[PDB]
């Protein structure tokens, strides 16, 4: 089998991307934050807190023919921005873009956190890291693509995330024409539970590509792109007035500069990304100071390749026996 869906941003930043999920029977069409960073699938419903909903779209188990409650299950998650989530568990049927998952573990939120509430336009989160981050208790449970895994032609899935427009999530199969060129695989640790790999180094704008080793995550689930601070410095270093602001909570820049490109490499290859993707708008509205897409990783532990450095790619993400990383540009 296969499957595939539309992913679209949030906003007119790409602060996020959203991806129609089908949950029960009849179906419940919930928009879904896929996030290859954490495990948990889990969303917005009739049992969550009511003053903590605010327009999103909820499951309601109760109206699924399918949702059987899985008993003495709870979850609860704290993600790397702060925001955190708990509830309990159905389980449910579950298609993405065509592929159909039985038996899913939803995990049903009772809260949510304030930044949760505030953004009506996700419905709650499908996590694509490794089953072994996933908070449900006492029986951890399974990620969608897990579950799907030994049923897709092929046991991989990919992202293709637009800048300031729509992309593609497909399970299951390779689309050899949303790339250029060849894809480059490179090694994953799933130590830590993710998708994590090493950079081969970076150049930043024309500038020579310096060759050093950047371990770190691929997460659709973060917007910015964390790097080393001496990576970061060196970035903002070619935009005349770039400063880090304690106060705004990292690098700013005027909003009148053209940013240059930033180059990740994979193995021998090298993706660009482009400046304007770098641009994450004022700090406030009608501030002239705009906020930079490549922050430090100082403080996180741990470098994350996200949205920014991703949506530059078409991102394989190879769940075979020893998983892999591919990376092609597009």
């Amino acid at each position: 089998s296969t499957g595939s869906a539309t992913t679209t941003p949030i906003d007119s930043l790409d602060d996020a991307y959203i991806t129609p999920v089908q949950i029960g029977t009849p179906a419940q069409t919930l928009n879904l934050d896929f996030d290859t960073g954490s495990s948990d699938l889990w969303v917005f419903s009739s049992e969550t807190t009511a003053s903590e909903v605010d327009g999103q779209t909820i499951y309601t188990p109760s109206k699924s023919t399918t949702a059987k409650l899985l008993s003495g299950a709870t979850w609860s998650i704290s993600y790397g921005d702060g925001s955190s989530s708990s509830g309990d568990v159905y389980t449910d049927t579950v298609s993405v873009g065509g592929l159909t998952v039985t038996g899913q573990a939803v995990e049903s939120a009772k809260k949510v956190s304030s930044s949760f509430t505030e953004d009506s336009t996700i419905d709650g989160l499908l996590g694509l890291a490794f089953s072994t981050l996933n908070t449900v208790s006492p029986t951890q449970q399974k990620t969608f693509f897990d579950n799907a895994k030994a049923s897709l032609d092929s046991p991989v899935f990919t992202a293709d995330l637009g800048y300031h427009a729509p992309g593609t999530y497909n399970f299951g199969f390779i689309d050899t024409t949303a790339y250029t060129g060849s894809i480059t695989y490179t090694a994953v640790s799933t130590k830590q539970g993710f998708w994590e790999w090493t950079s081969t180094g970076y150049a930043v704008g024309s500038g020579t590509f310096k060759s050093t080793s950047i371990d770190g995550i691929a997460d659709t689930g973060t917007t910015l792109l964390y790097l080393p601070a001496t990576v970061v410095s060196a970035y903002w270093a070619q935009v005349s007035g770039a400063k880090s602001s304690s106060s705004v909570g990292g690098y700013v820049f005027p909003c009148s500069a053209t940013l240059p490109s930033f180059t990740f490499g994979v193995g021998s290859a090298r993706i660009v990304i482009p400046g304007d993707y770098i641009d994450f708008g004022p700090i406030s509205t009608g501030s002239s100071s705009c906020f930079g897409g490549i922050q430090s990783s100082a403080g996180i532990g741990i470098n994350i390749f996200g949205d920014v450095a991703l949506k530059a790619a078409f991102v394989v993400f190879n769940g075979a026996t020893t998983p892999t990383l591919g990376f092609a540009s597009k």
